[PDB]
């Protein structure tokens, strides 16, 4: 089997994207944000407290014919930006993209945090981590992608971000057809739940390339690019007025400034992030400081390849018994 979904910018910076799923019987469609560095599936629904419900599509399991109640299964789950949710589960029928899993454990949120609220666009998390990071209690369950798998032509899942634009979660496949050059696969540790896997440098504009190891995920689920304080202050130092600053959360930049690429290494081959691709956007309305999209990792304890590096490439999270990750340009 294959699934192919569009996934979309739920605003005009690429904050996030989400994916529309189905789940029940008959289908109640939800707009996920799939998240390759979590591994819960969670929706708001109609057992979500109505007060922390504003605008989202929620997922009512009484109307769904296949929802089973998971007898005494609860999950809890806090975030790297320090939101959270949690609830009980059930188990039902989900699809993405014309791929279908039956018996998938759906997080069924009783509570979610202000940041959840907030934001209307995004219905839930579709996690797509290891499944050993899965929080339900006291039976850990298991991701769409680890269930889907043996089903899969191959055991592989794509994520095509889009800059400012729809892109592609594909399921089983690689299409040939949506990457320029080869594929370069580099080796994932999986001992942190992640899909992590080291760097081989990085460029600075036209700068020089400078061969260092980075570790760090491969993290749809978050927007930035996250890297060490070292590699963050050369970033910067190429644009007139950037500064990191403690009241705004880190670095900001004149609005005015055309911003270099950033290139981060995969083996061999290079992948180049264009400047504009790290613009944030004022820090509020009206603003002539800008927020950065490359930004310092300390104090976070891991390097995070958020949406701005993987849109700039065709990502490949192979699931085969040795787990590795390709990334193609596009
Ligand atoms: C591991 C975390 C820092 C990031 C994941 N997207 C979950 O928030």
């Amino acid at each position: 089997s294959t699934g192919s979904a569009t996934t979309t910018p739920i605003d005009s910076l690429d904050d996030a994207y989400i994916t529309p799923v189905q789940i029940g019987t008959p289908a109640q469609t939800l707009n996920l944000d799939f998240d390759t560095g979590s591994s819960d599936l969670w929706v708001f629904s109609s057992e979500t407290t109505a007060s922390e419900v504003d605008g989202q599509t929620i997922y009512t399991p009484s109307k769904s014919t296949t929802a089973k109640l998971l007898s005494g299964a609860t999950w809890s789950i806090s975030y790297g930006d320090g939101s959270s949710s949690s609830g009980d589960v059930y188990t039902d029928t989900v699809s993405v993209g014309g791929l279908t899993v039956t018996g998938q454990a759906v997080e069924s949120a009783k509570k979610v945090s202000s940041s959840f609220t907030e934001d209307s666009t995004i219905d839930g998390l579709l996690g797509l981590a290891f499944s050993t990071l899965n929080t339900v209690s006291p039976t850990q369950q298991k991701t769409f992608f680890d269930n889907a798998k043996a089903s899969l032509d191959s055991p592989v899942f794509t994520a095509d971000l889009g800059y400012h634009a729809p892109g592609t979660y594909n399921f089983g496949f690689i299409d040939t057809t949506a990457y320029t050059g080869s594929i370069t696969y580099t080796a994932v540790s999986t001992k942190q739940g992640f899909w992590e896997w080291t760097s081989t440098g990085y460029a600075v504009g036209s700068g020089t390339f400078k061969s260092t190891s980075i570790d760090g995920i491969a993290d749809t689920g978050t927007t930035l690019l996250y890297l060490p304080a070292t590699v963050v202050s050369a970033y910067w130092a190429q644009v007139s007025g950037a500064k990191s600053s403690s009241s705004v959360g880190g670095y900001v930049f004149p609005c005015s400034a055309t911003l270099p690429s950033f290139t981060f290494g995969v083996g061999s081959a290079r992948i180049v992030i264009p400047g504009d691709y790290i613009d944030f956007g004022p820090i509020s309305t009206g603003s002539s400081s800008c927020f950065g999209g490359i930004q310092s990792s300390a104090g976070i304890g891991i390097n995070i390849f958020g949406d701005v590096a993987l849109k700039a490439a065709f990502v490949v999270f192979n699931g085969a018994t040795t787990p590795t990750l390709g990334f193609a340009s596009k």
